[PDB]
């Protein structure tokens, strides 16, 4: 039946970006990355089926898809073409994705806030949210 996790199932597109240009940075995103990828304007699908959590991205520029189980690390490649080990849990009804790759490190978390997705990317000081809204 019903998950609290089901706040966040849906189709959300970008609506607003802040700081991305920097956290790509931050992440060791190339230049022309960053410049392509910070052009896009995702839509971010989510869907539950059982214990799996799928998310995938749809843009112009690259889809990704990520399927997972809270708790459970898993291997994922980004948008950027990082090779990332990924663990997401839900916190508080936060799902919080942490993705590890070469000595490095980066926390998503990912919110529900009025009839908003809000995205909070934090790595070492560098933070970026991305807001995203019902397609
Ligand atoms: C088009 C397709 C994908 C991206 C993209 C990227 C990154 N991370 C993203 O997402 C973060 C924030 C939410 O989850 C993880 C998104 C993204 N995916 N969906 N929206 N933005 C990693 C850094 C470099 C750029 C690649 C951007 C443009």
């Amino acid at each position: 039946g019903s998950h609290m996790c089901d706040a966040f199932v849906g189709t959300w597109k970008l609506v607003s970006s802040e700081n991305f240009d920097d956290y790509m940075k931050e992440v060791g995103v190339g230049f022309a990355t960053r410049k392509v990828a910070g052009m896009a304007k995702p839509n971010m699908i989510i869907s539950v089926n059982g214990d799996v959590i799928t998310i995938k991205s749809e843009s112009t520029f690259k889809n990704t898809e990520i399927s997972f189980i809270l708790g459970q690390e898993f291997d994922e490649v980004t948008a950027d073409d990082r090779k990332v080990k990924s663990t997401i849990t839900l916190d508080g009804g936060v799902l919080v994705h942490v993705q590890k790759w070469d000595g490095k490190s980066t926390t998503i978390k990912r919110k529900r806030e009025d009839d908003k997705l809000v995205v909070e990317c934090v790595m070492k000081g560098v933070t970026s949210t991305r807001v995203y809204e019902r397609a």
